[PDB]
């Protein structure tokens, strides 16, 4: 029983973490505002739809 | 008299136009926000202090 409970707990925890960090989709264009980049810059991902 | 008046008028008009457009100094770094440039970009002048 403990093993089954822990399996479910880990599954739920990983799903929640993924939802918080990324969501469940990826966009083609990303806006970056981190040094040393000046102001904001546009970046482009690889294979967003397939992913 | 008319010629002297017009000389002075033209001088004042040109000074006012220059003050409105540029001022009386130039900075080394310029911020550009015009298409097709994305977001804002930084540009650098030539010989700002001498000018
Ligand atoms: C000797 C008892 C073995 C049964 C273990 C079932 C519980 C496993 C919990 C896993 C916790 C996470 C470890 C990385
Ligand atoms: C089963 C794995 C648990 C891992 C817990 C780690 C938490 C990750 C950090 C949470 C977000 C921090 C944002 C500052
Ligand atoms: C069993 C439920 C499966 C449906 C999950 C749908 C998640 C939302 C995905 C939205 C993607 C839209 C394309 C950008
Ligand atoms: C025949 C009279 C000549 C005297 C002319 C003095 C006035 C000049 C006015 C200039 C106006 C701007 C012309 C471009
Ligand atoms: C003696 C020369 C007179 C020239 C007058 C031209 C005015 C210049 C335009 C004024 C600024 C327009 C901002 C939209
Ligand atoms: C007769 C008065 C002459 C003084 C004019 C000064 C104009 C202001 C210039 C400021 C430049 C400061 C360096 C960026």
């Amino acid at each position: 029983i403990i093993s089954i409970l822990f399996k479910s707990i880990f599954e739920v925890a990983f799903l929640l973490i993924q939802w918080y960090i990324y969501g469940f989709s990826l966009s083609a264009v990303y806006t970056c505002k981190r040094d040393p980049c000046p102001h904001q810059v546009d970046c482009f991902l690889s294979r967003p739809t397939e992913k």
